[PDB]
């Protein structure tokens, strides 16, 4: 069976790059029960705070390199590299907040510190996986660090996500009041990403053009070198597979697989006989 | 004979698609330092524009949005964007139509026909030295008739706020002519546009555009050249009559064209007439 190029940019030319999609395995069409969007939308009164004069900025004269940046200080040090890609210490398992710069800085758009504000570099592929749907997959190599994408959505408070019925795309920002990204009617190409139990992604909460504490900006970063066609994915989290255990089980088909089928059954045996 | 200096290689700190430098060949003045740039509108207080992405009227254009079906066409009465994205020549200058360009809800691509003004500055400007005027802007090359020069960016202020401040010399008037009235105050925060003076032969015009938004309180102010445009020429819009009615006290106008009509000698003959 081949593998056919079933459009050119999913992103219809909003993104950096395209993002072309393929599928290989099955007859499915090019998903289309959607909206692409590249930059979080509302469909209620939200009103992000975006007072200028509210925006904690800094006073650089350079490219936001040295440890002076206020900027920096918020995210407790600037974490990007001269190439954008975070530094090897990087806290990967509990991220801190990052403030990039913004337009109250008195630094150029091209400083040090504006990863994520300048978008998608890398060259990605929705592509139709084996077991687990439509997934998203790299067509270069990918050092770790480097910016992936963003969670794009639909912003909604946690009262509205409790009354809407599918959960599958909606990533809880578990902030004052807890506000999450739906990804459902409205997202970008992060909505394809999978859950991996061996996941070479990682969420970090970002902020850039407003410091509305409402409202981080999830970023993917690589959470080690990838290795072109390697299916991007992150841990979706055990609360997720918690609920979603109940319907289905994880098809990742990794050795360390957490939440399969096998390894549910496995812990009810080990339950069972203790 | 002083000589032109170079004075800043980007007004703009890398924020437009092109470098806007600043020289000065006429006096000591440097780069003008007392004002924020910034490449889009800010707010300091809140302006509550409705950005519902489901209020958005989009078209449903697989096409490269040249159809007389496309909706966003249609709210603007026609898609007035030639293949190249300028302004057709039939464009009412003097009472121009709302235009609204496709959007994030359309079902077109990012590069259709019907995005001129959201893809941002494509010209070169300078920011230079006037003999009368202060600052103003001029073009580094020819213009084409009908071109996106740039958007008259600022402050978003209510009709309240506009009255209080004492400096209105940066203030454009949206003229709403029905609901609540807004300005854009470009004092404290601005883009290249502040800086573009008044001529009575004017060579640009001011058209209001909706675009990420459809809050018909808050149309985006885009300013596109009125005919051709030959390298060096000063850019300049028309204030209008009652902000020369306003300033002839203090200054007037020094465009130095035949057809100036807010001159000293201007004024004085007009009464005598
Ligand atoms: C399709 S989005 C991926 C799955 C989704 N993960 C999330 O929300 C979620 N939030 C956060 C993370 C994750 C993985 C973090 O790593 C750290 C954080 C960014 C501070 C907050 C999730 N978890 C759920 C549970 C119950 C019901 C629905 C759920 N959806
Ligand atoms: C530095 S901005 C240039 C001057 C500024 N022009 C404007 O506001 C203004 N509005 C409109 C235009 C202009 C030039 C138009 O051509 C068409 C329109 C967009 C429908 C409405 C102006 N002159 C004023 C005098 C007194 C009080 C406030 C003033 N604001
Ligand atoms: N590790 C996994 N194992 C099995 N199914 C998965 C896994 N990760 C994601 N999925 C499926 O994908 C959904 C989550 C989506 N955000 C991902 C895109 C989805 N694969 C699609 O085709 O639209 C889940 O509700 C599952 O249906
Ligand atoms: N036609 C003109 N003749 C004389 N002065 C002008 C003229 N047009 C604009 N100005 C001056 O410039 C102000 C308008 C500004 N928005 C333009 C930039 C200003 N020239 C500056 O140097 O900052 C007016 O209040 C005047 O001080
Ligand atoms: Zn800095
Ligand atoms: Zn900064
Ligand atoms: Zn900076
Ligand atoms: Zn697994
Ligand atoms: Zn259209
Ligand atoms: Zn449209
Ligand atoms: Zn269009
Ligand atoms: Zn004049």
């Amino acid at each position: 069976r081949t593998e056919k190029i079933i459009c050119r940019d999913v992103a219809r030319g909003y993104e950096n790059v395209p993002i072309p999609c393929v599928n290989g395995v099955d007859g499915e069409p090019c998903p289309e029960d959607y909206k692409y969007i590249s930059e979080n939308c509302e469909t209620s009164t939200m009103n992000i705070d975006r007072n200028i004069t509210h925006l904690q900025h800094c006073t650089c004269v350079d490219d936001c390199s040295s440890s002076n940046c206020l900027c920096g200080q918020l995210s407790i040090r600037c974490w990007y590299d001269k190439d954008g890609r975070l530094l090897q210490e990087f806290n990967k398992i509990e991220p801190p907040l990052i403030f990039e710069c913004n337009q109250a800085c008195s630094c150029w758009r091209n400083c040090k510190n504006r990863v994520v504000q300048s978008g998608i570099k890398v060259r990605l592929q929705l592509y139709r996986t084996a077991k687990m749907g439509w997934g998203v997959r790299a067509l270069q190599t990918i050092p770790q660090g480097t910016f992936i994408c963003e969670y794009v959505g639909e912003l909604i408070s946690d009262a509205e996500a409790d009354v809407r019925e599918d959960d599958s795309y909606l990533f809880d920002l578990d902030n004052g009041e807890v506000y999450c990204i739906d990804a459902r009617y409205y997202g970008n190409i992060s909505r394809f990403i999978n859950h991996l139990c061996d996941p070479n992604i990682i969420p970090v909460r970002v902020f850039m053009l407003h410091q509305d504490l409402r409202f981080p900006r999830i970023a993917f970063f690589s959470s080690r070198d990838i290795r072109t066609g390697e299916e991007l994915g992150f841990d979706y989290g055990d609360r997720f597979w918690d609920i979603k255990s109940k319907y289905f089980t994880c098809q990742c088909g990794s050795e360390k697989c957490k939440h399969s089928a096998e390894a549910i059954a496995l812990e009810q045996s080990r339950l069972a006989r203790l």
